[PDB]
């Protein structure tokens, strides 16, 4: 159909907006503290802690799949990152620290997406 193509130009559009906030989101990391999964041979106990790991290079994936329906989704899976960052990890450590930075940095970009996503529809 004529509408399911439509829909399909807008995701793609969606998917084009949410690729240029993930870009700015991930500059705000320049550690690259949350670029990839947590190691499980490396912290074999994370599961334990952490039950919906998430990071960088995982939401980039779910981006190219155009697997966002909305900046809810996306925001959802930003969020875990920093969250998990501060349970799993005390607050005097580099790791925790980055996350809070990580979380103030983006409060800006995410800001103006949800403004543009809701101008532009």
């Amino acid at each position: 159909s004529m509408e399911q193509v439509a829909m399909e130009l807008r995701l793609t559009e969606l998917t084009r907006l949410l690729r240029s906030v993930l870009d700015q989101l991930q500059d705000k990391d320049p550690a690259r503290i949350f670029a990839q999964p947590v190691s499980l041979k490396e912290v074999p106990d994370y599961l334990d802690h952490i039950k919906h790991p998430m990071d960088f290079a995982t939401m980039r994936k779910r981006l190219e799949a155009q697997g966002y329906k909305n900046l809810h989704e996306f925001e959802e899976d930003f969020d875990l990152i920093i969250d998990n960052c501060m349970k799993y990890n005390a607050r005097d450590t580099v790791f925790y620290r980055a996350a809070v930075r990580l979380r103030d940095q983006g409060g800006v970009v995410l800001r103006q997406a949800r403004r543009e996503v809701d101008s532009i529809g």
